[PDB]
C-alpha cells in the first residue's frame, strides 16, 4: 500500500537521522568527554529553554560524501528558543574528526548563518573544531562562498544589530579564530578551550619557540590579558549558563508582520498523508486531499478553483499564521501560471505567507501552447515568485524538474526555508529524457545505462539534503508542524515594499 | 457580478484584486449582444457571451464561481477574511461616558430658523462624554466657540459658530 | 483634399480664437480702459518675459454656454516665463461681465491650480472679478470642485512651497477677497484696486452705513492700516512690474527629471499631418504616418512592431526630450492591451514620459474576443495608465469613444494636459454606433411588439441620435466644458507638446508601483 512504503521510507530517515546525531565513533566520544566535556547534542541541549522545540538544519549533510566520513557534516545548526528568544545555533561537533570543516561543513555553517539574517535571528556559535579539511582546502577557503564568508556574516549582521555570541569550548585556531574575535561577545572554558591565529606547530616551524595550547591562547591568557575573550567559565555548562545569560540582554523584537490567530486542529490526522500521496510520481492523484488535512480546520479558501486545475492556489492558516498556498496537480498550462502569478501579487499586498508544495510533471509542450506564449507565461509566475516581498516556504512533495522547479520557488529564488519529503526526486530533467537526449547525439543501451543510473542516483533525496539543496527531508506527517514552527520564525523580520520586474504581459 | 456588467462597467470586476460572479445569473462584457449584433451580425446570449461558467473556467476574467447571491456574498465573506493587518489608531481612545441630557433635547434648543439667535453650548454640551469639555478663549471672540471634549471615547476638538463672525473670532479659531 | 477640410476647420477654430481673446463687446472694452486700466490681454501680456511662449490653458471655455454672454469663461488662464521662472498665470477678464464667476469660470480656475500643483509651477493670479453669476450660484459655490477649492489649492500649495502671488488691479469681493488674504505676497494699485469681505450694498443692507469702494478696502487703506496688502502700485503696469520682482525672489527649481537632448528636426513640414489624417475618424489610415512627422529627425524605434499592430508603441524624442509614443492604429485586441501594458512598464522604470494619440472606435466583439479575456487584458493596460508615475500627455487626433478612452489615458487618467484636434469626437460611444445599436434594439422592441418599422422609420429614428453625439461629441462642446485643455491646430502638436513636456520636466516623480495586473 501508498502508506506502507511512506513508513518504509520514513523508518530509513529516522535510522540515518538517529545514527548521524551520534556523530563520531564510540571511541572518538569517548575521548570527547573524558576530560570533563559535554557531547555536541548536550551541548545544545542544555542551551536550549526546557521543552523548546528545535527546528534543525541540515542533519542530513554529506551523507554519501567524503566516505562517509564526517556525518551531519561534523557540525549542529538549527534554531530554538534560548531565554526567551528564537535563536540560530551552530555547533562544531568535534566527536566528527576533531569538528574540522569539509566543504560541505562551511555550506552548512553559511547556511544557518543566511537563515539568521533573513529572519533577524541572534547567532550563537559553539566552537570546538580543529581547522580545514586540507587535501579538499580549495572547495573550503578561498571563493565568496568558503570559509572567509563566515566573517563578512558576522560583521555585516552584527552592524545590522543582530547579536553574534560565541563560545569557545575547544579548539579555535587560524581563520576559525575570528569566531569569537569577531563576536560581539565570546565565552571560553578555563583549561579547555583555546584561541589562536597560529598554533604551537606554527610557531614552532616559524620561530623555534615550542609552546603548548594552553600557554599560546587558554581561556585565563584570553580573558585575563589578550581581552579577546569576555567571560571566563568553569565547564561547559557554566559557558551555557552564561551564554543563556547573555541573552536575556538581548534588545526589543520587531513586531508580527501579521495577525497571529488561535490554532485550530485539522480534521484529519496527518497519517493520512500516507494514503493520499503515492509515492510513485506516475500515480496521478489530487493535491486537494493533501491540503485539506495540512490546514486549519481543514478549511481554506480556493483561488480560481475553476480555472486552471493543474494549479492549485488556496488561503489557509498553519497555526494560526495566514497562508498562501500554491499546489502543483498536474502539467503546467499557461493558465495555470497566470493564476499563480495573479495569486501571488495578492499574498504579496495581503501580507500572506507563501507556501510552494512541488510536485513538478513539467509544463505542457507543442506548437499551439508555444504559440500561445507559454513561456511568457511561465515567466509571469517566476517574476512574481522572485519578486514577492513576503515569506516563501517550499516543501518538495513529489517531483522537481527544469523549469518548473523555478516557477515553484527552488532553492535559487530564496524561499526561507525549503524540505523534501523521503519519495521526492530533483534533477534537471527525468533519467529516461536524459538518456533519449545524450544517445540520439551519439547515434548520429550500454551507453544509456550508466546515464539512467545516474538520475537515480543524484535526483534521490539523500542526495540532495546532503549538498544543501534543501534544508532537510521530513516525515510527510510532519509537515504541518514544520510549517507552522518555520512561520513563527519568519513572522518577526520586517517586510520589504512590494515591487516587481517587468511582467511580459 | 451578481447581474449584468457591459461596456466599461466590465472594468469593475476585470480590474478588481479579486471578483466573484454568480452562475446562470452574472454576465461580464465590453461588447453586449447588441453590439455584437450591429458590429458582425452575430446573434449570441447574454449567458453565451460572458456568463459565470466562460469567465470562471475560460477567460480568468473571475476567480470564484457562486451557485446564487447568498453564495457569493459567503464567498466576499471569506475573501474580506483573508485582508492583511490594520494600521494602529491614530490617538487614544477612551472608555465612552454617556451625556447628562437625552439627545432629542436638542429639538428644544436649537431653532430650526437660522435667523433665531442660540447659545450653541446648549448644543455642545449634550452630543459630548459626559455634558463635559474644556473651553478654550471663553471669554475672547465669544461668537465662535471652541472646546475639548471627546465623542464616544475618541477625542475632538468643536469649533461651532454662535453668531456673526469677528477678526478675533477667526484668530481663535486659527489658534484652536 | 483631406487638407482642405483640415485647412477650413483650423481657419474656424483661429476665428473663435480671435474673438474670445478679445473679451467682452468694444463698449465693456472701452469702459474698462476709460480710466487707465489695461486690458486682461494687456495685462498677461506685460507681464512675461519678451519672447516668452504663453501656454494657453481652455481659451474657449464656456463656448456655446450661457448664451455666450462669458466668453473664454470671462478669464484668461495660461503658462509663461515671469523672471525667467515657468509660472501658471490666472487673470480675470474685467471686460466680461465684470469678470463674474460663471461655473465653468471656477473650473477654469481650478483647473489652472491643478497644472500648478502637478508640475510644482508659482502662481500669479491677477484679481478683477466682481464676484458669482447669482443665477447659477448652486454651481458656483457648496460643493468640492466650486469656489472654496481655489482657497484649499492655495494654502495647500503654499505649505508645499509653491509660490501664491496675487496682484488686486480691480474689484474683489466676498469670498474673492481671500485670493489676496490668502496669497503669501498681495499688490495693490492705488484708487482702483478693492479689496473687502463684505462690499458697499451689504454695509448699507446690515447696517445703513453709506460708503464707498474706496473708502471702505482701496490700495492705500489696505496697503498703510489693515496690511491685506504687501506692495501699494501706482497704475497696472507697476503693479505688473512689482509681481516680476517678486518672481525674482523665488528659490531654486528641481533638477529635470530625465536627460534633455539637443532637439533634431523632423524631415517632413507639420503641415502634411493635413494630407495625412482624414478629418473623419471611421476612415482607415496608417498612423505611423502621424508619428513620423512629429518626432525629432522623423526616427523612432517601435516596440514589439509585428505584434498587435491595431496599436502603435514607439521609443521617440520630441524637442530633445524621450517620449514613449502609444497611438491607436485601429480597433483594439487582447494583444494591443498585452503590449500596451508593457510598454507603458517600459517607460515608467526608464523615466519616460508617455504621448497618447488617441483615435479609437473600441475593443474588437463577439464570444472568442470575450472568451479570450479581453476585459481582463484592457484592465491591465488601465491599471498600468493610472498606475504610471512619468508624466502623461494626450492628444486626440480622431476618435475618443467608450472604454478606449479610459484605456488610452482620458481626462479621468490625469495626464498632464489633454488636447483636441479641430476633427476629434469624444461620446460614450461613436455617434453612428450609437445610433446602429440603439436602432438594433428599438427594431427588434418593435417587431416583438407585432409593429415592426420601416426603412424611413429606423433612419428618421437614428438622425436625432447622430445629431445628439455630432452636438455633445465636437471639440467645442467638449473644450466649452474644459473636458480638455484646449483644441489645437495639428500642425501645432509638436510645438504644444515640446513645450508641455519642457514644463513636466521639473516635478519629482512618484515610486513606481502598480495595482494588482488580472493576469
Amino acid at each position: 500500500s501508498f502508506a506502507d512504503e511512506h513508513r518504509r521510507l520514513v523508518a530509513e530517515l529516522n535510522n540515518k537521522l538517529a545514527a548521524a546525531a551520534l556523530g563520531g565513533n564510540e571511541r572518538a566520544r569517548k575521548r570527547h568527554v573524558s576530560r570533563g566535556k559535554l557531547l555536541p547534542r548536550e551541548r545544545v541541549d542544555r542551551l536550549l529553554d526546557p521543552g523548546s522545540p528545535f527546528l534543525e538544519l541540515a542533519p542530513l549533510a554529506a551523507g554519501g560524501m567524503y566516505g562517509d566520513e564526517s556525518p551531519g557534516a561534523g557540525i549542529i545548526t538549527g534554531i530554538g528558543r534560548v531565554s526567551g528568544r528564537q535563536c540560530v545555533i551552530v555547533a562544531n561537533d568535534a566527536t566528527v574528526k576533531g569538528g574540522t570543516y569539509y566543504p560541505m561543513t562551511v555550506k552548512k555553517h553559511l547556511r544557518a548563518q543566511e537563515v539568521a539574517l533573513q529572519n533577524m535571528l541572534p547567532c550563537i556559535y559553539l566552537v570546538d573544531s580543529g581547522g580545514a579539511f586540507l587535501p579538499r582546502q580549495d572547495e573550503v577557503f578561498p571563493d565568496r562562498e568558503h570559509f572567509g564568508r563566515i566573517f563578512y556574516n558576522q560583521a555585516t549582521m552584527s552592524a545590522k544589530g543582530i547579536p553574534q555570541v560565541a563560545a569557545v569550548l575547544g579548539s579555535c585556531t587560524a581563520g576559525g579564530a575570528y569566531v569569537p574575535a569577531m563576536s560581539d561577545e565570546a565565552v571560553i572554558v578555563r583549561e579547555q578551550g583555546t584561541i589562536f591565529l597560529g598554533g604551537p606547530p606554527l610557531v614552532k616551524a616559524a620561530t623555534g619557540e615550542i609552546v603548548s595550547a594552553e600557554e599560546l591562547g587558554g581561556g585565563d591568557l584570553h580573558s585575563r590579558t589578550s581581552g579577546v575573550t569576555d567571560h571566563l567559565a568553569d565547564d561547559d555548562e557554566d559557558a551555557l549558563r552564561i551564554v543563556r545569560a547573555i541573552a536575556d540582554t538581548f534588545g526589543p523584537c520587531e513586531p508580527a508582520q501579521w495577525d497571529v490567530r488561535r490554532s485550530v486542529e485539522p480534521k484529519y490526522p496527518q497519517a493520512e498523508l500516507y494514503d493520499v500521496v503515492p509515492p510513485d510520481p506516475r500515480v496521478p492523484y489530487d493535491v486537494h486531499e493533501v491540503v485539506v488535512r495540512i490546514v486549519d480546520g481543514s478549511e481554506f479558501s480556493e483561488f480560481k478553483a475553476k480555472y486552471g486545475k493543474t494549479l492549485v492556489t488556496a488561503f489557509a492558516r498553519v497555526h494560526g499564521h495566514p497562508v498562501g498556498i500554491v499546489a502543483n496537480n498536474g502539467v503546467l498550462f499557461s493558465e495555470s501560471a497566470l493564476k499563480g502569478a495573479h495569486f501571488i501579487e495578492l499574498c504579496d499586498k495581503r501580507k500572506i505567507p507563501l507556501l510552494f508544495l512541488q510536485n513538478i510533471a513539467g509544463f505542457m509542450v507543442g506548437r499551439d501552447y508555444e504559440a500561445g506564449g507559454i513561456a511568457k507565461h511561465g515567466a509571469k509566475m517566476v517574476t512574481a515568485v522572485a519578486c514577492a516581498r513576503v515569506p516563501k516556504l517550499t516543501v518538495v512533495i513529489g517531483g522537481s524538474y527544469g523549469a518548473g522547479n523555478y516557477s515553484m520557488c527552488g532553492r535559487a529564488y530564496s524561499p526561507r526555508f525549503l524540505w523534501m519529503w523521503p519519495n521526492a526526486r530533483i534533477s534537471v530533467m527525468g533519467g529516461e529524457q536524459a538518456a533519449s537526449v545524450l544517445a540520439t547525439v551519439r547515434g548520429e543501451e550500454a551507453f544509456k545505462a550508466p546515464i539512467r543510473a545516474q538520475y537515480e542516483d543524484q535526483g534521490n533525496p539523500y542526495y540532495s539534503t546532503a549538498r544543501l539543496w534543501d534544508d532537510g527531508i521530513i516525515d510527510p506527517a510532519d509537515t504541518r508542524t514544520v510549517v507552522g514552527l518555520a512561520l513563527s520564525l519568519c513572522a518577526h523580520a520586517p517586510l520589504d515594499q512590494v515591487g516587481y520586474g517587468v511582467f511580459r504581459m
